[PDB]
């Protein structure tokens, strides 16, 4: 029978100068034990990769290198632009597989972020902590761990996926014939989870003929909330600048309004502090505030380094992620996205998230 | 041969105390025109009734008074909510059909704009000017005139779609039975124009099975803008409130964004003068404030009486109606809009718009 919840339990880096506690496993030691009770592989996937500026980051980077001299396949993939550690990360762990990834060679905007660890087809995490110093010891992150076999598998499934797309030698990144020589396929969706889990995807070129697209997902999630949205993410600002020309792309920001004000939902919105010469930045959140009188939606804003992407609905639905809320991420980048119907699960989510809105590092919008 | 532009010209009511001024029939022109002309029948659709509000007014309801007594069938359909002058008009005119309509008994939201003008299947006006005082005197309005049968046959085919909708006995405002038996029949739509002239229809649930839906035809032509994007409607704002409950529906909004932000479109709104103390009205002139800083978006407001409906798209494409670019009116309202690719008509239309864009009574948005 399977365990509901998939045997996923929370997973967090709260910093030592910041207010948060809980009782969750840290990032450090999730990896420390990824790393050891690994028998076969080690695979990591993040956008940057850069241990080596913290103390914890160091400490896992050395256990992951006394791994990969005792056999453990290591393979850890980043993506062409956060190569440039790339030398020091070699020499440290010259038996470590490290390996850039373009997933967008079309239009070189799509990014790899994946962001997790899968080890042996039992153990994974996934999350917003990326394999950086930073991830691991400094900046607040959100994850799940799980060593639920069944679950693991169908991550490193995702690895395969992102593994083609390695910068050398034309075969699915450099060539569309073995691009296509590659299936794409998903044990778990929305339509059959494990244990109340799936994974969902992005970005829509890489989804094949199986696996969920994260916009679809989400957007459904939202417009079908009946009394409560929670998000903490970067921002939810609907444009976003990518080659010095703008974008506009609003279908989350109308989902949650739309949620608001047609439906009536409490919305709670912890997004990163922005730019005031930024004027899309100061637009969007004029009228954020200019709901908040109205309706129901309260919008508060931290400073500290915080990659937690993290959304919530009614209460029954945790949504946690790498990716960012806007159109640049989900309309072109490589993730994967974490989601649960798990009640028990859902719940430890929110006490994160009530905790979260209400510490010193979050502060109303004020205009 | 299909004359190209299917005999149509504009049509103004450019008030005395006002600086607009053209060559164009106006409309108190083109009322007594049809009125003089009329051989079979003289049939009006507007939201309201009330001629006798001024002196123009008044002469179009004498001379249509005196129609109705040579033997023409006259009939004047009105919303249910413009039932107030009817005691009135009805003693002034004993010999006129007047039909209050429904066209929402299941929600009683949707109301019948239609304003058009049709006689023998031969002469037809659409437009902005209800058969009041006001749209025929002393308020700025803007229609189109033709003396196209197969055009105005057209136009009669969606008073026939209305005047099924009377408020008495039981037939298709009060049956769904007989309201189904009603062919909502249409000669041309975008895929078959008359001479680069068609109509498009509101709302959904009257549209039948070979009607367009106006509000696809506009966003699929906002979203086409290669160019320039011209409107001048009362508002533009993604909210509208009814019931005492307010609507969020961004859709022609978002598209008129999106031409602006991704696609480099030149745009220029002129709208209307909003309450300073409506917070939705109020965010909303912010934010296209804040969009004229960084893109080619130009927004002028009047305070004039106005009912002007009009866009223009690429110098290619008009399109001239009594509905108000929002989401109460495209979702609910009963009303036809004019629509035409003839490039000599357009030339007409953007001749009008670019003067009403440097008149006085228009004034760039100030915040
Ligand atoms: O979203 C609204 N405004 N708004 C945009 O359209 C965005 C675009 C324009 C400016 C910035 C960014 C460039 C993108 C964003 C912004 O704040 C808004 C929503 C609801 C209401 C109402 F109060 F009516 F409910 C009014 C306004």
């Amino acid at each position: 029978s399977v365990p509901a919840g998939a045997k996923c339990r929370l997973v967090e880096t709260l910093p030592e100068n910041m207010d948060f506690r809980s009782d969750h496993l840290t990032t450090f030691e999730c990896f420390n034990e990824i790393i050891t009770l690994a028998k076969k592989y080690i695979y990591i996937a993040s956008f940057c990769c850069n241990p080596l500026s913290t103390t914890r980051g160091a400490l896992i980077f050395d256990k992951l290198k006394e791994a990969s001299e005792k056999g453990i396949k290591i393979i850890v993939l980043l993506d062409e632009r956060g190569k440039r550690n790339l030398g020091e990360l070699q020499s440290h762990c010259p038996d470590i597989n490290f390996i850039t990834v373009n997933i967008d060679k079309k239009n070189n905007v799509g990014l790899l972020l994946g962001c997790f660890w899968v080890s042996d087809d039992e153990r994974c995490y996934v999350g917003n902590a990326s394999f950086t110093g930073g991830s691991i010891h400094t900046i607040k992150t959100l994850g799940v761990y799980s060593d639920y076999p069944p679950l693991a598998t169908d991550l490193r499934r995702r690895f395969d996926t992102f593994k083609a797309f390695n910068s050398a030698k034309n075969s699915a990144a450099n060539l569309a014939s073995a691009a296509a020589a590659l299936p794409v396929s998903t044990a778990y969706h929305i339509k059959n989870p494990i244990g109340g889990v799936f994974f969902t995807d992005s970005p829509e070129h890489l989804l094949g003929y199986s696996r969920d697209l994260d916009t679809d997902v989400v957007i459904d999630k939202l417009k079908s909330a009946k009394t409560s949205i929670d998000i903490e993410h970067l921002a939810i600002v609907p444009t976003t600048r990518v080659d010095g020309n703008s974008y506009y792309w609003p279908d989350i920001y109308n989902s949650i309004i739309e949620a608001a004000i047609n439906r009536g939902v409490k919305i709670r919105l912890l997004v990163g502090n922005w730019d005031k010469n930024d004027v899309y930045s100061m637009a969007t959140a004029r009228s954020l505030d200019a709901l908040c009188v109205q309706n129901d939606l309260s919008v508060k804003v931290f400073t500290i380094q915080n990659n937690t992407k993290l959304l919530i609905v009614d209460d029954e639905y945790v949504h946690i992620t790498s990716a960012n809320f806007d159109g640049t991420h989900y309309q072109n980048h490589g993730f994967v996205s974490f989601n649960s119907i798990d009640k028990q699960l859902v719940s430890e989510a929110k006490k994160i998230f009530e905790r979260d809105w209400v510490s010193s590092h979050s502060k109303s919008l004020k205009i």
